[PDB]
């Protein structure tokens, strides 16, 4: 239950493997269950900044990202609910996200490099 | 190496020990040695927002804090040159803080509890 996939909009391409760069488009949002699709406030995005580029299921993101962004398809959309323990944890991530956050993540593969 | 300072104000209050709680002020850079003082990209500051209060030297925060704010005293101002293995390591934080970054914080120390 570390990082749960909901699956918005099928993808057909290829699926990522261990050290592959992925490109993906995203936001961020701090988990609230009272709030609507359980997202409170947005922490983070790529839009607008430009797409975000990484090596994946080398640790290079958090452990959401990594278990999350192997399991979906070029061309999928994605929601990955992310434990605390599977996200920043009791560090947080200070000016950005509170300590022992969950966190909701849109997810967009656009790419594998 | 991790993590050295330059103080840039004295302090003449107490110094933390392990364990206690510190509030602090702060802004921090990712570190570039093409720039004046080595200071890139501002990706964080309590300036104009307000303190950060965390128990130090139990690892709550960056190894380069925690050494680097035990070692002060109340009072002070102080340049911390932090290392990437002191600092958020191969994460960082996407669009603030790449894999494997050195950093550069301001930090003043205003309180202990």
């Amino acid at each position: 239950m570390g990082v749960t996939k909901t699956t918005t909009q099928q993808g057909t391409g290829p699926s990522p493997q261990v050290g592959q760069t992925v490109v993906i488009e995203y936001t961020g949002f701090l988990k609230d269950t009272s709030k609507p699709d359980n997202k409170g406030a947005q922490f983070d995005s790529s839009v607008g900044r430009g797409d975000f580029e990484t090596a994946i299921g080398v640790q290079r993101v958090i452990k959401g990202w990594d278990e999350g962004v192997v399991s979906m398809k070029v061309g999928e959309k994605a929601t990955l609910d992310i434990t605390a323990d599977y996200g920043y944890g009791a560090r947080g991530f200070p000016g950005a996200i509170p300590p022992n956050s969950d966190l909701i993540f849109d997810v967009y593969l656009k790419g594998i490099k």
